[PDB]
């Protein structure tokens, strides 16, 4: 249980963890695709990151991540509008080799999406805090000096309330869950030693990978 | 909302999170097919069953619930064996219109296998008092006074250690998380109204669909 929901300064927020609902492509329509990563998928991502290494390639994605503060089920747009509590980055790690077997056996994604610490995530800024528009923020990844990824809030798909309110449809997401909504172009692959810089809108940390 | 307890009903030491289970696992074989169910599809078995009716049809799979009670990870099979803390029945409840979809579309399975209460499940037999041998136990679910699905656990392909041993390949297993092994043939369709009696070995329990 190493990780735990902190603001940007490092203290801690009073919500629980659980899970992580994520879309599947949502940057430039047909329904969002929806997978979810457990609990078990969380960590900070100011500490090193620990990647499997017997698994094939691990990509990372920059993603905004929205923090939800109140419980949404079936919810209306204003529910969510007043629920969401912060806003961070995170990187949707995932195994592409596997998740590649996945897709053509039409199987389960949780052994490419899923796997421990397959979710690094950075502190929260309070949602009446978050100076900027969340749906026009800045998103970027540079790995080892080379950014390669940059990007716009406004270039999603299903914006950041709608595609929250589509989730709740399925899942009812509790306070303490938290949202990925989806990566700009440019996703490529993670090896020990490379250090990698995560930004958003005006904010930035800088990790590495350990092996 | 739910919480672990035990067959009587009282309530168990241990903390509610995910559920690790298996897709197809009755009957050099392909490994498991691994998919996981959130803390939100979790409720009680004993109380009646809610089920969606916008999302087409909606299948029960009887299944045997192990509830793991110490952190496995790349855990051997004597780390599993000394970790499981009891047994129980459940129900992986799917749609299977959003699953057919979902395969022939080689995307996630959440919508089909995740979505709320889509994981009914019972009260838990301590492993010390489970008098039988989870291995070979019997499953059973009838609807309406008909009998859908009755197996035994023998048929299960990846037995319990070995298959959560691989389970914890993926993803830590923590205490309080579900396994869900596997359900024989026979699933089929729920409709609002249905009187539903799942058994698993020596032990009976009924309900109904909202
Ligand atoms: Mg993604
Ligand atoms: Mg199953």
């Amino acid at each position: 249980h190493m990780y735990q929901h902190h603001n940007w300064q490092g203290a801690l927020l009073d919500y629980p963890v659980s899970k992580v609902v994520c879309v599947g492509s949502n940057y430039a329509p047909e329904e969002p695709v929806l997978f979810i990563k457990p609990e078990t998928a969380l960590c900070d991502l100011r500490q090193p990151l620990a990647i499997p290494s017997d698994f094939g390639s691990v990509h990372h994605e920059v993603e905004l991540a929205v923090l939800i503060g109140a419980t949404l089920r079936q919810a209306t747009e204003e529910h969510v509008r007043k629920a969401i509590a912060g806003y961070g980055v995170a990187l949707d790690l995932t195994l592409r080799d596997v998740q590649g077997k996945m897709k053509k056996a039409g199987q389960p994604w949780e052994k490419a999406k899923a796997f421990d610490n397959s979710c690094p995530l950075s502190g929260f800024i309070p949602a009446a805090e978050f100076t900027g528009d969340p749906q026009n923020t800045t998103l970027s990844l540079s790995v080892n000096g080379e950014q390669r990824q940059q990007g716009t809030t406004a270039d999603m798909i299903h914006k950041i309330v709608p595609l929250i309110a589509y989730m709740s449809k399925f899942f009812t997401l509790k306070a303490g869950d938290v949202v990925l909504t989806g990566t700009p172009d440019g996703v490529g692959p993670l090896q020990s030693g490379d250090e990698l810089t995560v930004t958003f809108d005006g904010h930035s940390l800088t990790t590495r990978v350990l092996g």
